[PDB]
Parts: C-alpha cells; sequence; structure tokens
C-alpha cells in the first residue's frame, strides 16, 4: 500500500536516549605502562576522535543527532591489587593552544575524574562538553575541538608484572546539561575552582615532615621562568582580597600499604619545622582505610579573621607573609612493608560563601 | 564515583524500537533498465546481504539484537509519468534450492508487494521473515538464507528517456509478527494462496478477445516438460475436490493511457470465442481510472453448484472439462493514443470459507 | 565455529588481566541448571563431544 | 604457601528434610538441575584481547 512520505516520522530530532547499552557510542583503550611516572600523558586526543572507527548502538545516532540534551558519561574499568596503587586523572577541556602544558595543575580546572585504581574497581563521571549551554552536538565538539586528556599524576607505588589497560566507555546519559559560568559578582554562594594545591610526597621514615600550601592561590602555579594558568584560578585573581569556606578534597595516590596519618590545619608561614605543638591549633586528622581514597576537609569562616590577598609577591619569604597557609603534617610516621612514598593530592574544590574584595591590579609570577 | 557494573542496564534484550528514522537499517538501489522486459530479475539477493555496508541508525541494533518482535517494513520510492507504467513485484521467500525459477508464479506465494509505478508514487509493505513464529533475528535470517527477489512482471509500456532507480528502504516497524501456517483441516475460514492465475495480454484493436483461466488451480503452473510449484498451491492439491468464495485481485500492469473495460465471469470451458452473449451470465465490469491499479473481484458460493476438482488431467480439452473457468472478456475494445498492450494480472489471493473434500492421489502435470 | 547455528557463551576480558604477583586469572563456569526448560523431540544421538 | 596446608572436614547430621532429586522425561520442566561444568577459563596476564 501507498502512503504520504511527508507525514512520516523521519524528522525525529529527539536526543540519544534509552538504556546504557543503546546509548554507548565508543570505547577507548588506554595503556598504563608497567613503569609509568608522574606527569605523564597516557592519552591525549580530541573528544571527537574517540568515536573514529566505532560501531556501537548509539554511534551513528551520536554523529547524526543535531542536538543532544544529555551529558556524556565516561566510565573507566581498571583495577590492580591492593598491594599497589597509582593516581590517574581523565580530564576534559574546552580546547587548546600551541604546545600546551599537560601538568595536572593546568588540566584539572573544568571537568575531571581522579581516582586510584588500587582502591576503586571502576570509576565513572558525567560532563557537559559545552560548558555555557544546555545542549551540544557531535559537530559542535569536532569543530570546537574539545580535548580529552588522561594523565598519570602519581606513578605505580609497586609496579605490576605486565602492562595494564584502562578501558574507557563513552555513553550518553539522560541527565540535564547544566552550564557552569563564572561571573564578576563580589559575593557568590559557590565559586568552583578545582585548583590543584599540589602533590604532597612524604617519604617513609621517622622524620618530622611538614608541607605548607599557600592560600594566596591566585596568579597561577609556577614553572621555570613562567607560570601555568587555568581559567578559574585566573578568574579568582580578578579580586585583590578574598575569603570563604574552603572545600579541599585530599586524595590518596599511593597504595593502601603505605600508611600515614596526616594532620591538616590553617596557620601562618612563620611557624617553623621542628615546632612540635601543631596540635595546639585546631586541626583535622586524616587516616585513610584500605577502601577510602578521598576525603573532604572543610575550613569554615571561623579559621580566618579577615580576608587575605589572592596574590603575593613571589619574593616574599615565609617569615614575612600575612596570608594563611594550609599545613599538612605527618602526625606519627610514614610506614609500610613495601618501599614507596606516601603520595597525597590536595585539590581546592571550591570556595563556599565566597566574598571577593577590591580589584587586583596584579602581580606577575606565582611562587 | 564508583558503581556496581553487574547492576547496569547493559543486558537490554528489548527489540528495535522508536520512530521510523531510528528503526531504518538499510537502503537498497535497484536499477530498472530503460528497456526491461517481463519475467526479468532486477534484484535477487539474500535478505541479510541487504544490510552489508550500511550505516543507518538501527543497523548495529538490528545485527546485534538477539530477538526482534517487530515486522520488517520495506518501502519503494519509484515513480514515472502517467504516460507510462509497468509492474514490479518485490517478494520474500523462506529460501531456495539450486537453479531456482524466478517466474512470478513461483515467487508470489509467501509475502509480496506488487505495484505499478505509473499509478502509485510509492509502495510499502510489512512482513515477518520467520513465517511460523512471533519472532526472529538477523542471525536467524542469515543462516536460514531468506531470499529477497524483485522481478518485473510487465515491461515499460512506454520507455522512459533514461534508466530509472527504485530505492527500497528497509525498516523495523512495531507491528506483531503473526505466523502464517497451513494445516490439513477440511473446513477453513481463510486459506490464503497468492496463486498467480496469469498475466492477460489484450492487444489494441476491435477483435473479440477472450481469456480463460481454469479454477482447477492445483498441480502447479506449466513449463517445458515440467511444472512450477509454490507451497500453497501444492498444499491445496492435497485435496481432491474443493470450493469456496474466491478472492481474486486483478491488477493493471500497463499505463493509464491504454484503456479497456473487462468483464469477468465464472463459466465453463465449452463456451466458444465469438459467442456474443457473455453478459447473459452474471458478471462484473472492471474499468480502471488513472489512479486505481488494483481491484478485488469476489465470486460467492452462489456462482458454483458443487465443488470441483483441484487437478484435471492436462490432456482434457475445453470441450470436455466439467470444472469452472474464470473468463476475462474485453467488453468493448482496447484503446490508447500510444501503442502498447493492455496487460492485466490476475492473482487468486485466497479462498474464503474453503471446503476441501477427499484426498488427491494426484496427477503429474499442470495444463 | 564458522558453520554452527547454536549459541555460544562468550567470556571476554573487558580491559586487561593484572596483578602485582604472577599468575593467571582462572575462572570457572558451571551451568547450574535450566529454568523453564523445554525439551523438544528425541535425539537419536551423536557419538563424540567437541 | 610456605608449608603444606590442611583442610579439616567435619561431618555431622543436621535436621533438614532429605528431599529427593529425580530426573524424569517430561518435556516441560520448571527446573532441570545440571551442574554441568562448562569449563575452566584461564586468562593470562597481559594486554592481549582474550576471548573464550
Amino acid at each position: 500500500m501507498e502512503q504520504n512520505l511527508f507525514a512520516l516520522s523521519l524528522d525525529d530530532t529527539s536526543s540519544v536516549r534509552g538504556s546504557l547499552l543503546d546509548t554507548k557510542f565508543a570505547q577507548t583503550r588506554v595503556l598504563l605502562s608497567k613503569a609509568m611516572a608522574g606527569g605523564d600523558v597516557l592519552l591525549d586526543e580530541y573528544l571527537y576522535d574517540v568515536v573514529n572507527g566505532q560501531d556501537f548502538r548509539a554511534t551513528v545516532a551520536f554523529l547524526r543527532t543535531h542536538v543532544i540534551t544529555g551529558k556524556i558519561k565516561v566510565t573507566a574499568t581498571t583495577n590492580i591489587s591492593d598491594n599497589s596503587g597509582c593516581c590517574l586523572m581523565l580530564a576534559i577541556n574546552s580546547g587548546v593552544r600551541g604546545k600546551y602544558s599537560t601538568d595536572v595543575y593546568t588540566i584539572c580546572s573544568q571537568d575531571s575524574m581522579t581516582w586510584n585504581p588500587g582502591c576503586k574497581k571502576n570509576f565513572s563521571f558525567t560532563f557537559n562538553p559545552n560548558p555555557c549551554g544546555d545542549s551540544w552536538s557531535a559537530e559542535m565538539i569536532s569543530r570546537s575541538r574539545v580535548r580529552m586528556t588522561v594523565i598519570c599524576v602519581s606513578g605505580w607505588t609497586l609496579s605490576p608484572t605486565t602492562d595494564v589497560i584502562a578501558k574507557l566507555d563513552w555513553s550518553i546519559v539522560n541527565e540535564k546539561c547544566e552550564p557552569t559560568i563564572y561571573h564578576l559578582a563580589d559575593c557568590q554562594n559557590w565559586l568552583p575552582l578545582n585548583r590543584w594545591m599540589g602533590k604532597l610526597t612524604f617519604p617513609q621514615g621517622v622524620t618530622s615532615e611538614v608541607r605548607r600550601m599557600p592560600l594566596s592561590i591566585g596568579g597561577g602555579a609556577g614553572a621555570t621562568q613562567a607560570f601555568l594558568a587555568n581559567m578559574p584560578n585566573s578568574w579568582i585573581s580578578m579580586w585583590r582580597y578574598f575569603r570563604g569556606e574552603l572545600h579541599f578534597e585530599v586524595t590518596k595516590m599511593s597504595s593502601p600499604y603505605i600508611k600515614a596519618t596526616v594532620t591538616f590545619l590553617i596557620a601562618f608561614g612563620n611557624l617553623s619545622d621542628a615546632f612540635g605543638f601543631y596540635e595546639s591549633f585546631p586541626h583535622r586528622i586524616v587516616q585513610f582505610a584500605e577502601v577510602e581514597e578521598k576525603c573532604t576537609l572543610v575550613f569554615s569562616q571561623q579559621e580566618f579573621v579577615t580576608a587575605w590577598s589572592t596574590q603575593v609577591n613571589p619574593r616574599t619569604t615565609l617569615e614575612a607573609d600575612g596570608c594563611p597557609y594550609l599545613y599538612a603534617i605527618i602526625h606519627d610516621s610514614t610506614t609500610g612493608t613495601i618501599s614507596g612514598d606516601f603520595n597525597l593530592g590536595v585539590k581546592l574544590v571550591g570556595i563556599k560563601d565566597f566574598c571577593g574584595i577590591g580589584s587586583n591590579p596584579g602581580i606577575d609570577g606565582s611562587r
């Protein structure tokens, strides 16, 4: 029988949808070398080149759907014996420019999962590849040149016998694409940052190990005769002084076998090493179990009297610097039956009840 | 964040489903030559080989879904000026055997669309590739070797300027796969057949043209020193005598420009040509408009006194043969401004209120 | 395998077999039973296995 | 292990009902137990695509 072809449902503009089988659109095969080091690009390609040479159920839907309202879920199945552990970080950025830095600092900012294979069997996270809208497409991200980067922030504390593979599995979930837009209002309820405060290596031993991280976060992170910059960290440095509840997210990057108890506290730079009364100050103790690899230190408004400067001159010493630091002090001793450092990654997630004062004319360097 | 992978919806066994865009799984490009003749294979391939080298939305779903509850829709966009016309027939059969016949007779039986491009802009039809069940798969039809065949039953009455293309477009609709099973009960409410009674050529002119088609349908259709056979036609010949309401489906295969009025009637073979009182008998007149290409003659139980034999000896003449025929008599004259015959295809669709008597020991030939 | 119309049960390593100690990832599959079993016909038989 | 191991089996009699397990020739059955050993699957350590 004949029918009117103009009336048919061939103009189905609806997004990709269904179960997780029929929204899958690519898998990608990352190789973690037997002996991989820190700050080491494992994968680095454009997010559209993920889907090259793929034949899953939503692959042709993904390329041909003009609009997509849903987020992209990526999940990484990768595991290793408790004995060992490392720290991988997958990360999506809206683009690049010639000879870009792939330091964890630079990358983190926008949208990233960070996990320890030693503790987490698998790890998933969703994201919106267009960060200033509720929608996107395959043609948007191919021509916008969205960039995906997997990096190893800490090497294997104990190497596996052979090479490993992390299988990333890209789908489209049906969560709403919410936009993340930075703006110049002085008072904001939640200013996200994902500022990499730094990797803290603590060697095995009986020595008093103290590590300071300055909370004058603005003005990038350091390099040779240079500095690195995210957008969010450049954005907070718009303001001269600032304050708020700081939400750090401290992550274990070593194996469960390297054991150490870490006190965290706010305090000023003048405090020396071999000053054994750090627990006079208010503090939080952080023990990690075998399974836990992640914990959220929060430092309320009561830890700070005033706002402090976003930038300090790089030349100022610890002795003469009136902004607060975040100390990380080994409470007892770093231990383990296997050799390896107790690596630990601190990441300022964001500032709650952020209050930005003034207008920073600026300072050149970092620290 | 981590999640339990055994709990995920990656065991989605549901059939292919949605709009007509996202159930499409292949297109196929049939060439109708400028000068094609009758009984001429245009396409002939296995139904699974349709989907080779295809990249539509449901193509990977179709190949990988273990079960499919829905029918396969095929639609053919092909048109030609009113001036001309032909008759194409797409047809699906459950399989083949070495050096098979591709005569319209043989093919028709199971599942077929027949249309005239001159009159119908496009033509679609659904079907179940497994005819004895409610379900099927890509692996079922590849290994079962279901066979698709497009054939030209009547050539172009007026040739186009160039070659033509018929684009077939294979989808999966969400109609129920109903099975069509023949069985040996004597009384049946609907015995489908799709028995090709024959192509009726009527030349242009003023001559009295009469065409007899015998209703002793059993025992196949003829060939050289052979006969052709469908299953349904071999099935009805299980019985010795039979009767019922016969539902013919007479189709115009020429262009709309060749015009002719055709009386159809049941009557016996003894009636001569040049007997000009055919309209003493009860009859149906069949004029076709420009747009109509199809009409359904039904001959009730009141046209037949008794049942008649399914088979007759091939040697019996028209003079001595006590089974009814179906006459097709040109009522007036075959006409047109363009040269060409008035081709017309009669197809016994099926017998309603079928009553099969006895048990045919059999006869060898056909007619 | 090319010409065999019965289903198989595949077991595919999704990512990679790993460990700090040497050794294979042994894994034992055991068909416990068939629920809603439906047996058709009457096997005259075949001699071997596979 | 460093040394030989011992598995101590300890045979008792509980007070559960002895239910019989009888196979029979009915075509349709709700539960046909088998305990059919489909096979041991060795997968070596590495990065190769292993399929069984």
